[PDB]
């Protein structure tokens, strides 16, 4: 009664992780159907043969040519194909263990389809940005959405009736009646989409998915080739599988079920990739099938390898865009006859810019993401530099959010000067990573060493006329090694400090303290 | 003009493009089939082993009748193997057959290279929006991997992207604002947004060209279910109209609801007005929190 | 794979019918008995495993193995004293760089790549009757980071970048075709040479035609040709016979389709980019010439 009162008001949340693992279970059941229904239809010895092979045999002791059951030496190097005669029970007295294994996996994937139909019946649709978890609303939105026809065609149990060898009717079974389970492709497409958005290795999943598409396409063309080779009649001509093919059954090669699937998979691999080193067709229907199969192979393998070439071109796209920028700069410095020390300074700057590779990757985040999530990313990355900065510890919090959205990075060389004594101050600097030194004009002796997190250049952009330099910089500033700088401009800081007057009174009072110090 | 005026007007344009290049393929292989059998008739059938005839032994094997269907079916197969440059046909014998097969194979290399290039572009373009979405997600996932962003912000960002692909009616205004004129963009802005324009308290009472000039300048921001839209002390620079979603006003720390701002409700218009009789001025009057996802 | 590179260590014993003896005896194969043979030669080991004849080839291989392992040891010492970049400057004090070496777990990558199993179990020892496993020197291939840094720091600094890109993808092509050549001859040795018509041997008839000797150069030259025809998917090689040859050729042809599709795609992009400025200039001139034609 506990599972009845649990299932009387169950409603599935589609956004959860347990539903995504259920879509992986439905993907496993769909891949089972997608391979083995056409393998069981075409290669019908997969469930047991249900017809004994009767080779013609000349025993020298009998001095007579009789039909006996084929051993493996009589399928090796044969002159004609074996004639099949049915069992009276259609092989159920010998191959019931294989047939109950196939029946158990068919019942397991149909129970997976039934539990997926029950989760469809209690699926929480998103109404106003929230999911609906009341039972009457989700069953009414199920019955109005016409999901029950897609769930109902994909569960017709024709395979349990007409899909197995029945001896009393002398029905040989139609396993292809389980092709209605392939209509549930929406759950598989949602599982592949919701896997490669959430995966930390997206290109590896893309390569695995197009490899699975390749193997499923070559497998379905393998079963299509062996269905036409069975329908024409095996061993009747030299394109069809059989003894006359001589690539299918060479010298000292047995004709087994593994040989049938392995040669049909090789034939579809050579046809769909259009290598074409297979026997040429004989009859006109074989010419029509090979012409249609080769044109389908040209078109869909052209697009599939085009996708694989794009996916392995995109695994190193950042390095190629970096190389196009370096090719443009190296061509420009070659044709303008720039001297050698500036060229080795520029390529050393680019070697540093690829060596650390945490410098400039903010562009797609500032494009597509909202400003609340961009602000939260700006909090979570830059927090060790935001915790030390003397203005940033004492402000309004929305003021520091509005300032931290407007920062930028400038990478500096180890010889480069950031400020000199007589430059006009238009930028305020925060040392994100690197070591700095103040020096004399020509004496070159250090006074203090501005470490990481130290802030300078904020009084040189302020407009108080009590400071005698005004817009001029107070000191020479030279970076020691390579230096990343959080660079706040004059204009954006003056806008954000125009919108907040009380912190402007505080920074003005700090200007009076540094003027009297 | 019929093919151009069909694929501008068709609701399935990529299916028509695929059907048209399949028809181009079949007409090119058919004309090369008739070209091969015209040269096989002109040289003389059955005179050597490249020409159609009894000496070919791929054209007429054992127990295969020579009919008109056999002539067209073998010539279509020969042009399918030559123009796609598989080349599993008999090698030429006389010099004019060598000249024809060399010219036909180079024409097959060039025009089937451009034709399958067009087919690869046309089936690459059938899922171009998903690949551009995946390039944006690859850039954001690489950025949050290398900067060591914590796990809850990463699952919030990929849940925002799962929502942004699940509804897929969020951000598709860019090509309409690029190429279309402003009268047709204004008429598109009337016909889509009409159920939200009919409820809004400023938009029911204005001049009509004023509401057209305002509705061309709107934008969409999608909000997370935990996100705050306003707090008590933010400066008001934006006026909001709830296109779809549920909103709630709350306390500063008590977190108790006062009213529930539904769809179509308008707020944030007094906080951007510059009247000094309101004591807050640019400051927001209330905390505003979205309940679920919110456009 | 080609284990006659260090000396054969097993003499080839062809069956031979001398007419003077009037008897069919097994003698050592000369070059006229490997030319046009009816069966493959049976191998019988030397008692010293070829060390009394091929010690000069084996000491040449031992000298080059010791030279590249000394290069690996000096590279491990430079890894042990490598100056990490702390604050934009490198650190040049010894205790800091050895402590940052032992904390970074570089010593496991340097230590797996220097296990001297090849000097013990990689050479033909006659007393144990150990035939040698040269594949135990595959641990030296784990140092790929220094090679990737050398190729990156070469093509940033090179004045001819596209020539270096073309030389690097040509080297990738030759190394991939060489590894597939050794993979084909390892499977042809494992199945047994000359047992069927796909395997290298006398029954292949593309590998050993009329008046072609079976040497080590013939083995490497035919295996390189087989991998060139398989990985570029021309496929003009003998079709497989046994099922494991069908599985290997199917897997090798699909790997050839995928990785040669991406490799020639990279080569087509790299030689499209050698004249990209001229093509962008030509697109601007095509637009201006079309505009001045239609107006
Ligand atoms: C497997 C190897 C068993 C060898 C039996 C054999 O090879 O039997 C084969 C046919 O059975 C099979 O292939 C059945 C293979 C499939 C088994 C069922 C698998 C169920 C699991 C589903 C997979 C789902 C994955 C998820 C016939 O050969 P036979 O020996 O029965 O009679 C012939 C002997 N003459 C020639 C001497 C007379
Ligand atoms: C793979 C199975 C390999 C088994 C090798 C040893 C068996 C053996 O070797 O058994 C052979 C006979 O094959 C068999 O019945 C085994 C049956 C194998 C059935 C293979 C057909 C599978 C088609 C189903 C679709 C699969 C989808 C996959 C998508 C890529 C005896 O050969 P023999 O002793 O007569 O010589
Ligand atoms: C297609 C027709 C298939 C009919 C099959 C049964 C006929 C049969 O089978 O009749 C055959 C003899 O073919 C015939 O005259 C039927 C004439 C069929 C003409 C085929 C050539 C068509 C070329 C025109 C261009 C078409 C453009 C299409 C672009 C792709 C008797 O064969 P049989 O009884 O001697 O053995
Ligand atoms: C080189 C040509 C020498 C011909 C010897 C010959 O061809 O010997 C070959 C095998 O040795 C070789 O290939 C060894 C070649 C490799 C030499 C070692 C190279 C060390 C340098 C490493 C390279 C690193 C580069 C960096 C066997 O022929 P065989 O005359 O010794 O006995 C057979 C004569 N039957 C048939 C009449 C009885
Ligand atoms: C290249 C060597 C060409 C030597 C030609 C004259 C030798 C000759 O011709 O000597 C032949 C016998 O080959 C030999 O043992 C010479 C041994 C050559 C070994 C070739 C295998 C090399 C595989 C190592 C991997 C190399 C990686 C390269 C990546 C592309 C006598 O032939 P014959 O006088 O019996 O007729």
């Amino acid at each position: 009664v506990r599972i009845r009162k649990y299932l009387a008001n169950y409603t599935q949340d589609p956004s959860t992780d347990n539903f995504y693992y259920w879509t992986c279970v439905v993907t496993v059941a769909y891949i089972y159907n997608l391979l083995f229904v056409i393998a069981r239809q075409v290669f019908n010895d997969l469930i047991g043969p249900s017809s004994q092979s009767l080779c013609r045999f000349y025993n020298g002791t009998l001095n007579s040519t009789t039909q006996v059951e084929c051993t493996y030496n009589m399928l090796t190097n044969m002159k004609e194909m074996p004639t099949y005669s049915q069992y009276p029970d259609l092989g159920w007295s010998k191959y019931w263990h294989f047939r109950m294994l196939w029946v158990f996996f068919d019942l397991l994937m149909d129970c997976v389809y039934l539990i997926d139909t029950f989760l469809n019946y209690r699926m929480g649709y998103m109404d106003q940005g929230l999911v609906v978890r009341e039972a009457e609303k989700v069953t009414k939105a199920y019955w109005q959405s016409k999901q029950y026809r897609i769930d109902g065609i994909s569960l017709i149990p024709l395979d349990y009736i007409l899909g197995w060898p029945i001896p009393y009717i002398n029905w040989r079974g139609l396993p292809i009646l389980r092709l209605n389970r392939l209509i549930r492709y929406k759950r598989v497409r949602n599982c592949l989409e919701r896997t490669e958005t959430r995966s930390s290795m997206p290109n590896a999943f893309r390569v695995v998915v197009v490899v699975w598409y390749i193997v499923i396409i070559i497998h379905w063309n393998a079963c299509l080739y062996f269905w036409i080779s069975e329908w024409i009649g095996l061993g009747t001509d030299a394109w069809v599988y059989g003894h006359l093919n001589k690539q299918s059954l060479p010298d000292d090669i047995t004709d087994t079920l593994l040989r049938r699937y392995v040669y049909s998979f090789y034939w579809s691999t050579l046809i769909l990739t259009t290598i074409g080193e297979v026997p040429s067709p004989v009859r006109n229907i074989e010419y029509a099938f090979v012409t249609l199969d080769l044109m389908c192979g040209v078109l869909i393998f052209a697009t599939i390898v085009g996708n694989v070439g794009s996916m392995i071109s995109n695994m190193s796209a950042a390095w190629t865009e970096f190389q196009n920028k370096m090719d443009g700069i190296k061509q420009y410095m070659e044709l303008r006859k720039v001297s050698k020390q500036l060229e080795i300074r520029v390529i050393k700057w680019f070697d540093y810019l690829w060596t650390n590779k945490q410098s400039l990757s903010d562009q797609q985040v500032l494009k597509v993401l909202p400003d609340k999530l961009q602000a939260e990313i700006a909090m979570q990355v830059h927090f060790e530099t935001l915790r030390k900065v003397r203005i940033f510890q004492d402000c309004e919090a929305g003021l520091l959010a509005e300032l931290v959205l407007k920062l930028q990075l400038q990478v500096f060389s180890p010889g480069d000067f950031i400020c000199k004594k007589g430059d006009i101050g238009r930028e305020m600097y925060i040392v994100k990573r690197g070591r700095l030194q103040v020096v004399d004009d020509d004496g070159k002796k250090v006074f203090v060493t501005l470490q990481e997190g130290s802030v300078f250049g904020e009084l040189s952009i302020l407009n108080i006329a009590g400071s005698k330099n005004g817009n001029r910089r107070t000191a020479n500033v030279r970076s020691v090694g390579y230096t990343d700088l959080f660079v706040l401009s004059k204009t954006d800081l003056w806008n954000a400090l125009r919108e907040y007057p009380d912190a402007r009174k505080l920074l003005l009072a700090k200007g009076r303290e540094i003027l009297k110090k």
